[PDB]
């Protein structure tokens, strides 16, 4: 049968949930599952010095220090420095546990508890990989992969070559699947909508996906995939996220691959290893037992290993979608970065931070230079991360001779190059707004994004652009007002006016002009630029300056035209690949040895501060 083939269940099996239990629970061979989970097992080990922050945990978990954090909840404080350099050795020992096998569940659980508690701590440093990373571990606690190839089978005489069910690798392929199959689809969305190398990744990713799963395809799915993943690799910091996946691909060839590779490819000896002959029989397998008595009665390990594929598997297809149920979370475009399978947008161009505050006791107006405490940059664009950044203020200032200070933000974006436009209301008093993950927020300004025939003037003048110029769009809302001191470099400056009514006031002859739709007015250098918006419609400027001294300038210096990259590229790979070697010695040995000094306190007595600092200095020593 067709179906007996391509697609190896049949498709009679899908009539019933006892026969679908039956099929999901039969044997197969172990072998595929063992090198995915060493090869897992052994690049958590590596990734963790790096990645993770064990090299950089002192310079980012101080104590003493004030620093306001972003939790993704407001009750999960971060453990003291060095109760937080042990949770990484905990993390380290249940990887080695998981690329070995010694007390397999124990080292997946000891691996799974601090890595998910560690990712929800920072909302700032969430990628697309460590979601991954997290969601195999959940996965890989779960599925029995010591079965083979493993020290496990040593000491035991149950697990050296068994039967696993199949809904391991049917939950693996699975994840994999949509991995590829999700992230392909957002681009389209995406791309096209909103509005070469970008439809290549396109396809690579939904032809990928469904010609890797179709039988004859695998040679050229496998060289294709390869390639790419092999290729994004120095060309995106994106880390081990392209080796998971260059791993996870042989899970798509038969379950017997390893074993069928050993055999030819000739040796002299292949006995160390257990010969393979076959596997036994496990017990949590459904056999099909004699049909003249009975069939075998599934049991828990088997009905509920069933049920978790379906309710695991719809789950994750369903969550990349549920964007519409958490509105709080979500900005302009994109909501809470991480579970998503897409790329995020860079920071357009945030530029001018205007914090101010005023306390509850004097009424004294004071100012704040743009992030004086925190450690990130992401707390400017987010709904979500101001209001922590607001009240982790409010609690700290009253240290500092201030009480109860109410702070406002003005915070004028950048949305692609010329559409200055207040992403959060200057009006709002952010520490009191309400907030709530569901809800909609209230103080976020609704974009403007076209809402304008700033579309059209936008080609209408590149035409009559002159020489060395420039112009920026400006759309401002009703109620409010700007300010913009002009310097002494910008001449011809001037305004012209697309939508409702201005009011531009200078503040030196106390000038207080007024426009309509459609008025060239010129405004001179070094004063101010008073601009008020009374329509109740938002408005949209024309600022167009020229830097006419630049011309002058620019002169001179073609008057006077009238009158260890090289050695890093010349070199070959051999040094570049010591150096990569030496760096990466440096960061494990520090870590190595920070985290013994850390072990030995609070273990043994905190010895004087002379030797803490003699360690300290030797443990930052860089090797030659
Ligand atoms: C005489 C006193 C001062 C002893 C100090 C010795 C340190 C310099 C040693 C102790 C622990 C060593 C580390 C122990 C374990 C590893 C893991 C090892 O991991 C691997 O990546 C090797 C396997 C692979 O290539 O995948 C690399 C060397 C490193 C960092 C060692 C580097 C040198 C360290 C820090
Ligand atoms: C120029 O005219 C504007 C009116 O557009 C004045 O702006 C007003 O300023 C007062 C100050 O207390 C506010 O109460 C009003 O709400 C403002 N009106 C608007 C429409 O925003 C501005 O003060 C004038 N300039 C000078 C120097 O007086
Ligand atoms: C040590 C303390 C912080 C306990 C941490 C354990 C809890 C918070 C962690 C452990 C494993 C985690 C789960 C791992 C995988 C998934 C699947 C994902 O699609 C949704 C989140 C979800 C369901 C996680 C929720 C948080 C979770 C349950
Ligand atoms: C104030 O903040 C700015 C931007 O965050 C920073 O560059 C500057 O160093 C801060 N001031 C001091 C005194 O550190
Ligand atoms: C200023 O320069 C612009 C350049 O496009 C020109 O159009 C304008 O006429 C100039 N104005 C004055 C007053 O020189």
């Amino acid at each position: 049968s067709r179906i007996g083939k391509l697609l190896g269940f049949e498709w009679t099996d899908l009539s019933s949930w006892r026969r679908l239990v039956t099929l999901l629970n039969r044997p197969t061979d172990p072998a595929s599952l063992a090198v995915f989970r060493f090869l897992f097992g052994f690049l958590m080990v590596l990734d963790i010095p790096q990645e993770r922050g064990l090299s950089s945990l002192d310079r980012k978990y101080l104590d003493g220090l004030d620093v306001c954090r972003f939790p993704l909840l407001d009750a999960l404080r971060p453990l003291p420095l060095d109760w937080m350099y042990l949770v990484y050795t905990i993390m380290f020992l249940g990887a080695l546990g998981m690329m070995l096998g010694l007390c397999y569940r124990i080292s997946c659980v000891l691996f799974l508890l601090p890595y998910w508690y560690v990712f929800l701590l920072d909302k700032t440093s969430w990628n697309n990989h460590s979601y991954l990373y997290g969601l195999l571990a959940f996965q890989l606690t779960f599925m029995d992969a010591n079965h083979y190839w493993s020290v496990d089978g040593l000491l035991n005489a149950h697990r050296r070559n068994a039967h696993v069910p199949l809904w391991n690798y049917a939950v693996l392929r699975g994840q994999i699947f949509i991995v590829y199959f999700i992230a392909g689809v957002k681009k389209l969305d995406a791309d096209w909508v909103e509005g070469v190398v970008h439809w290549g990744g396109l396809l690579l990713d939904l032809s990928a996906g469904f010609l890797l799963f179709f039988d004859v395809s695998r040679s050229i799915g496998l060289f294709f995939v390869s390639y790419f993943h092999c290729m994004n690799s120095q060309l995106f910091s994106i880390g081990m996220f392209s080796y998971v996946m260059l791993a996870s691909s042989p899970l798509f060839c038969s379950p017997e691959w390893p074993r069928k590779l050993v055999s030819y490819c000739p040796r002299r000896l292949q006995q160390l290893l257990p010969l393979k002959a076959a596997p036994q029989p496990s017990v949590s397998c459904v056999y099909k037992r004699s049909r003249g008595k009975s069939g075998q009665k599934p049991g828990l390990r088997h009905q509920l290993g069933a049920a978790f594929t379906l309710l695991y598997l719809l789950e994750q297809l369903f969550l990349p979608y549920s964007h519409f149920l958490t509105q709080g979370y979500n900005n302009w475009t994109n909501g809470l970065y991480g579970y998503s399978w897409d790329m995020m947008v860079h920071s357009r161009s945030h530029q001018h931070v205007k914090i101010t505050y005023r306390d509850g006791r004097t009424g004294e107006l004071g100012y704040l230079n743009p992030g004086v405490f925190t450690q990130s940059r992401r707390w400017k664009d987010h709904a979500d991360m101001l209001k922590q950044y607001a009240t982790c203020l409010s609690r700290l200032l009253p240290k500092y001779n201030v009480t109860e200070p109410q702070i406002y933000f003005d915070i004028w974006v950048s949305i692609n190059d010329r559409f200055q436009q207040r992403i959060f209301d200057p009006r709002v008093d952010i520490v009191q707004a309400a907030w709530s993950p569901f809800q909609r927020t209230s103080w976020v300004q609704p974009l403007l994004m076209d809402l304008s025939p700033w579309r059209a003037k936008l080609q209408e003048i590149k035409s009559s652009l002159d020489n060395h110029t420039e112009v920026v769009f400006i759309a401002d809302f009703p109620g409010l007002h700007l300010e913009n001191f002009v310097s002494e470099d910008l001449g011809n400056t001037s305004i012209q006016l697309l939508q409702g009514e201005v009011t531009v006031e200078l503040v030196a002859e106390q000038k207080n002009q007024t426009l309509r739709e459609g008025e060239k007015m010129q405004l001179p250098a070094g004063e101010y630029h008073k601009v008020y918006t009374t329509s109740p419609s938002p408005s949209c400027y024309m600022y167009v300056y020229v830097n006419t001294t630049e011309l002058a300038l620019e002169q001179d210096l073609a008057y006077l035209q009238e009158l260890e990259i090289e050695r890093r590229r010349n070199t070959p790979f051999h040094e570049r690949f010591f150096r990569f070697l030496l760096r990466k010695l440096y960061v494990f040995r520090r870590s190595f040895l920070m985290t013994c000094i850390s072990l030995r306190n609070l273990i043994l007595g905190r010895p004087s501060l002379e030797q803490l600092a003699q360690e300290v200095t030797y443990a930052n020593l860089r090797p030659f």
